[PDB]
């Protein structure tokens, strides 16, 4: 029911869109902004900001800001990559009981998908304020390299969000979408590079006519899910932090506030270097010592910055080689290159890129809103609106099973289109365990354990003969669904899940409900905010009623309605809002006395 | 030759775009953002800086920081309105030597064209990276309220920043353009209601279908030209001002740094109450008491912001009234209602336009990006390139001369369709002076004064019978020419104009050999950032040098190579150029002779 729209939920910013007849529309939010930063944030007073304005508070309350959350979702607390993020996230990182990687903000634990949720609740009513009328259903994005927990994580958040996900697609496929939609770009093959602010993505993908319609087939995907500006940013700020221990004897990183500011500062500089070749980071008073005040002053040059973070770009060129192996094409079968992502538009990064394909990248496409654009288009597509376009995505990821000797052993080769099935029987009667993977690597400890799924055995019986077949489903949104059952009876099978990452049925029927009261107590606390207005209202005509009255005015009734202003003026400066409300009575009692004694 | 861009030249913000084949499309700038502020400033070191870069600096360089040009542009030093901004603006207005309005910054006098160009030659560079070729023809943008005086100086702006100007297109007529393009706009009215940062127009366009071609026409035209966002900001500034001085007894208004952070703290603080009911300003050392350093912290809510602009939103509800009498319609005759502009963003202006014309503004239309989009296409109508769409405007001003009694008569009346032309005898020989002006007001003394247009007699003559025709031009730009001839011998008479505004063709020409220079000057200043990426390549290699070495290396030689680097180092923290290039000189030196003693 209602429109299905499009939700680019990414690492740094979001951004939603719908069809809005036959063509997309990028939708602005409550702020103006054709994107939202993907912040939410809690004040010590007890608000929960969302976007822009969690974003300007963000450099003073960097324990309780939270940001980047893409790069957790979906992850185990003891990940490589989460346990560096750890030690350099100002929040904090913990483990869940499953082991998974929690935040806790003010000593309350809080899974990933909850704090998306709250990104995804404020671009579902971005779409609402628009439409005028409720949104239950999305398609929300993600990278094509997200793996099956991150997958049904954000999934889960989506659902958090009170959002039915009618589908889970890949971020450089809506952006082809968004491309190809364009009249006069069929029959081509393209590569989407992906650069955003915590994920990096490459697919090779063709567009053709078939039967007077449109098909999207993507050949081969790869990338790299913690690889974006984040780390750009990084690079560039441990520099800055070495630069000032030199220079003026002191180590920035024990200390959280200045942090805050080099961060927002080292983001700026970045940025700048990508059209300027020299900027200035200069923070006055960014802190203090022995000898008093200290200040960061330090000429960053574009060439600077380039050396800080060449192994980053060439990183992101590996996988173009992988990707175009897969497809088993040569740069010269590439007709267009696209560049989709803030962090693109560094220009070494283009010149990696278009050296690599030997060939200039198309420039007109929208690095920031492409995603969403596509996103709304597959939505259009569900809904049966958009005619004549069909998809054909594929798996990233290998997925397989650690079998005997500890080997990684591959059921569904990556870049096999999906939805796909993979069945094989599994025993012959007894119990069954198996230890479910996903990555390209021979040995299973080298790979992304998703679980292990177990079987009883069938107890013998006369005529039996139990053939436990296993089914391994990946549908498309890409998430794996392993079922089984005994081909001899038809009789299905439980499987029991072990050691596996994610959120369960009675967590997400939770969360869900923690999402709604949060709604309510945002809801109650704007009163104190909305008594304020009525206070400034109520002031203002009451004071104009005491000019109208001029000398008219007796001094004990001209003394009465002052101080009662005064006093009215005095607790809206303050915080409590049973003060606000009883000056305003007091206010509005000694108005209407004015008002009645003034009639006589 | 070349494309023929469409350029919105905004009071705050400008924007640019071009036909991309058949299709309209708004360009990025080299900082990525799609549209540019209209700020212009210039540095202590001598350096010219345009859009982002100039804003970024103006909280610490605000006498030499020129913003809001076109509030300036075309006008005269004594008008009411210059004069209330020559104590407000932070840098300097002077009167020209004819009393127009300009700028001085450091000694130099300059013209608003002059500025304006600075913005313009930014958007026409923008133009010239994304298609990589040369741009020379524009449509640029004005107010439809616009006189004639503000249109010639916009026109000569480009002509400064080295355009061709091919039009100049009304910006309410521009977003017309936009909206009406989608294909299923036709046959409809509309009411164009734009407020910028520095003016107001409401223009009531119709659209409709003849001969299979998409007709625009401008019905009537309305606004004012001194009517915006900066108005807004001020009546705030002052009201935080005021607060100040009642809470702290310090008046910040002689303070040009307090006042620059407050003028920003103050238009962050009006967006925010655009989405939120209430804000904070912040300031913390704002000032300083003989007690310490004070800070300004007071909370704003929408309920305050709305009554202390009220007034400004009513003066742009009566100009509506106008014009659709003017058009000889009733609010029933429109079928849409388009807001553009960012100011149209404050609830309580939308609210007043819905209410005025009971039915919602459409949501469908871009406030920032719909009037460049309408110049570029105004600019493929020029080409013949966009086919099937002639528009029709007006003058927005009856243009009338001063007759005897001091009156004002009018020759051309205001929403009459140009380009138009009216004729008229003026002398059977004498000597004629005619006092052209712009207005709709009874007395001469009321309306807006162009010029007295002198011709000088026609001696007797046998057979002669002389008849002195003045004839008024009004062009497609909605520019006035004036020209006469004797319709009995049919020889032109030379006109001579004085008492009028504007710049002449030698001081055009100096201007644009001026900002020719300016651009030599700014690829002088880069090469300092040239030569310190230089530098810092070159610190990077031969300290790469220096650990190949490791211990193979005399200490002799290593003491030499490393004093090289630190004095390049030391070098690069400078501002002196010249010490940088011999320490990178001195460096190289050294390098290559270890290099070669190493190769022996
Ligand atoms: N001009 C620029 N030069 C370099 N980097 C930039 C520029 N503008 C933005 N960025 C960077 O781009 C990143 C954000 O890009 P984007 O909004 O596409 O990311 P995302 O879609 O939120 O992330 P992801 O897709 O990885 O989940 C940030 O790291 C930001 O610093
Ligand atoms: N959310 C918002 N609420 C209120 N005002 C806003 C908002 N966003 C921007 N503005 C204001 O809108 C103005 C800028 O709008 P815009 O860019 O359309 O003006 P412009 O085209 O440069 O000016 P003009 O057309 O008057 O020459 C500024 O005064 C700015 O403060
Ligand atoms: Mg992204
Ligand atoms: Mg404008």
């Amino acid at each position: 029911s209602g429109k299905i729209i499009g939700i680019d939920l990414g690492t740094t910013n979001s951004c939603v869109a719908i069809m809005d007849g036959t063509t997309p529309r990028v939708l602005e939010n409550a702020e103006g902004d054709r994107t939202t930063p993907s912040i939410i944030a809690y004040t010590q007073d007890g608000e929960t900001l969302v976007g822009q304005p969690a974003k300007r508070q963000a450099v003073t309350n960097p324990q309780n800001t939270l940001f980047a959350i893409k790069r957790l979702i979906g992850r185990r607390f003891q990940d490589e990559e989460v346990q560096r993020d750890v030690s350099i996230m100002p929040f904090k990182i913990i483990a869940a009981d499953n082991g998974d990687a929690w935040v806790e903000v003010k000593g309350q634990k809080m899974a990933p998908p909850q704090i998306s949720a709250e990104v995804l609740k404020k671009m579902k009513k971005t779409a609402e304020d628009y439409l005028g009328e409720p949104v239950t259903e999305a398609v929300i994005t993600v990278p094509a390299y997200f793996n099956d927990a991150q997958r049904q994580a954000t999934k889960d958040a989506g659902r958090i969000a009170g959002l039915e996900v009618k589908r889970i697609i890949n971020e450089p496929t809506a952006a082809a979408l968004a491309y190809g939609l364009d009249k006069g770009t069929g029959n081509r093959t393209i590569a989407v590079y992906d650069l955003g602010g915590g994920a990096f993505d490459i697919s090779i993908i063709e567009i053709d006519e078939v039967d007077g319609e449109k098909t999207f087939e993507v050949l081969a995907t790869n990338g790299d899910t913690h690889l974006g500006g984040e780390d750009f940013d990084s690079r560039l700020i441990n520099y800055l932090v070495e630069e000032f221990k030199k220079d003026q004897g002191i180590d920035l990183r024990n200390d959280p506030l200045a942090m805050q500011r080099l961060k927002e500062a080292a983001e700026k500089a970045k940025i700048e270097l990508s059209s300027a070749q020299q900027t200035d980071v200069n923070l006055p008073y960014i802190t203090a010592d022995a000898t008093g005040p200290k200040h960061m002053n330090i000429k960053v040059t574009r060439a600077k910055l380039e050396s800080l973070v060449e192994d980053l770009v060439n990183r992101s060129i590996e996988p173009l080689k992988v990707a175009l192996q897969d497809a088993g094409l040569s740069v010269s079968d590439i007709d267009d290159v696209i560049l989709v992502g803030g962090q693109t538009r560094m220009p070494m990064v283009q010149k990696k890129v278009a050296e690599f394909f030997g060939k200039e990248p198309r420039k007109d496409v929208n690095p920031d809103e492409a995603v969403a654009i596509g996103a709304a288009v597959q939505g259009g597509v569900l809904t049966g609106d958009v005619k004549d376009v069909l998809l054909l995505d594929v798996t990233p990821l290998s997925l397989g099973i650690e079998t005997m000797g500890g080997v990684m052993t591959t059921l569904i080769a990556k870049n096999t289109t999906i939805p796909t099935k993979h069945s094989q029987v599994f025993s012959m009667g007894g119990a069954v365990t198996i230890h479910v993977l996903q990555g390209e690597r021979k040995r299973a400890a080298d790979n992304k354990s998703l679980g292990q799924f177990n079987l009883d055995g069938i107890n013998p019986a006369p005529r039996g003969m139990p053939q436990i077949e296993v089914t391994f489903d990946i549908d498309a949104d890409g998430i794996l669904h392993v079922s089984a059952k005994d081909k001899n009876s038809g009789k299905e099978q439980k499987i029991t899940i072990k050691a596996s990452s994610g959120l369960n049925e009675d967590e997400i029927q939770k969360m869900v409900r923690d999402a709604e009261a949060n709604a309510e107590a945002d809801r109650k606390f704007e009163e104190l905010v909305q008594t304020r207005n009525q206070g400034d209202h109520l002031l203002h005509s009451t004071r104009k009623q005491v000019e109208e009255a001029g000398d008219k005015l007796p001094a004990d009734d001209k003394t009465a309605i002052e101080s009662a202003l005064t006093a009215l003026e005095t607790a809206l400066k303050g915080e409590d809002k049973a003060a606000i409300e009883a000056k305003m009575q007091e206010l509005a009692q000694v108005s209407q006395k004015l008002m009645e004694i003034a009639q006589q």
